[PDB]
């Protein structure tokens, strides 16, 4: 298991626009175009991302290329932040993952709110970091990844995933 396994499972994979958890348009693996209510700004958008007329429809390469540079955004958007880098770096590999999954779900802003539980993380506090995680908009709105992400940081293995 990996950091593109684990969110292709988060997050699946469609070809054709679609609203999300949020109601906002988004299409391939999680990949959001809009927060705009407007359908000819999501095409718009998708346009201008896909290099072309796409009509609302995309390949499954074209899908997998705009993840690629999804994940790699999220990771950058780790390392340069200075309250994120630290705790990024103080984790190992499994719990990495499951902040980049939080990070890609929910921007830089999102996982910012999270600043005790990321605090707790540092201090390797697990149990108590699941507990202050559940605490949180983000839990109530998707349970079942939130569940997930906190088990991977609880544990340290990829059991909910597996
Ligand atoms: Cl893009
Ligand atoms: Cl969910």
């Amino acid at each position: 298991m990996n950091i593109f396994e684990m969110l292709r499972i988060d997050e699946g994979l469609r070809l054709k626009i679609y609203k999300d958890t949020e109601g906002y348009y988004t299409i391939g693996i999680g990949h959001l175009l809009t927060k705009s209510p407007s359908l000819n700004a999501a095409k718009s958008e998708l346009d201008k991302a896909i290099g072309r007329n796409t009509n609302g429809v995309i390949t499954k390469d074209e899908a997998e290329k705009l993840f690629n540079q999804d994940v790699d955004a999220a990771v950058r958007g780790i390392l340069r932040n200075a309250k994120l880098k630290p705790v990024y770096d103080s984790l190992d590999a499994v719990r990495r993952a499951a902040l980049i999954n939080m990070m890609f779900q929910m921007g830089e802003t999102g996982v910012a709110g999270f600043t005790n539980s990321l605090r707790m993380l540092q201090q390797k506090r697990w149990d108590e970091a699941a507990v202050n995680l559940a605490k949180s908009r983000w839990y109530n709105q998707t349970p079942n990844r939130a569940k997930r992400v906190i088990t991977t940081f609880r544990t340290g293995t990829w059991d909910a995933y597996k």
